[PDB]
């Protein structure tokens, strides 16, 4: 060979075939990052809508957020602009929720009762693999109750093959969490900070 291509079989590994397993048996799939638990599983499923309204149970006029590996990936799939991913492009990837417009697509169920559709871009490099090519539902999972699990062994134990639980784990702090709408030109990044009490940079060493 001359050029430098690419190989047929990609390396699957023992995550990797987890992942897709209980995807197979139509059940969710939760994975914590660098901030709270999330959520991932089959959008393009009705399991995902079945499961989506156990979580909030709201109203079904809101729109859903989902995970991608980044812009590129999810080309045909939203509606972006210029300047408008220029921003994004700035301060990416990370613990921040990206929402943008929603594409031509039918399905209502994962739009919404809007035109509108959200994405998220964790640091997760397993999910950021699979959200490349086919997408995934991405939900936070820190509703009514107690939906963040401090024990993996737990998750298994009760929902034994309901909500899969995570090879991988968590990633960073288990708080706080950013939300950006990025639509179009203005974009909505928005974080969820503390009150009126940011550190300055004044003289202070002694904590105590």
């Amino acid at each position: 060979m001359l050029i430098r291509k690419i190989t047929r079989k990609n390396p699957s590994p023992d995550v990797l075939e987890e992942a897709i397993s209980v995807m197979e048996g139509g059940g969710i799939v939760i994975y914590p990052t660098d901030t709270i638990y999330g959520l991932g599983v089959n959008a393009l499923d009705e399991d995902a809508v079945r499961r989506l309204f156990r979580v909030k149970g709201r109203s079904p006029h809101k729109p859903v957020s989902i995970c991608v590996s980044c812009v590129d990936e999810i080309p045909r799939f939203s509606r972006p602009s210029g300047d408008a991913m220029e921003l994004m492009e700035r301060i990416l990837p990370g613990p921040y929720t990206v929402v943008l417009e929603r594409n031509e697509l039918i399905p209502d169920v994962i739009t919404g009762g809007s035109s509108r559709v959200g994405i998220r871009v964790p640091d997760d490099e397993i999910c950021r693999r699979i959200a490349a090519r086919f997408p995934v539902t991405a939900t936070s999972a820190n509703i009514s109750g107690k939906p963040p699990s401090p024990r993996l062994e737990e998750i298994v134990r009760d929902l034994d093959a309901v909500d899969l639980v995570l090879d991988a784990g968590d990633c960073l702090d288990m708080e706080p969490s950013t939300v950006i709408d990025l639509t179009v030109n203005p974009p909505r990044v928005l974080r969820r900070g503390k009150g009126p009490l940011d550190p300055v940079l004044l003289r202070g060493a002694g904590d105590v």
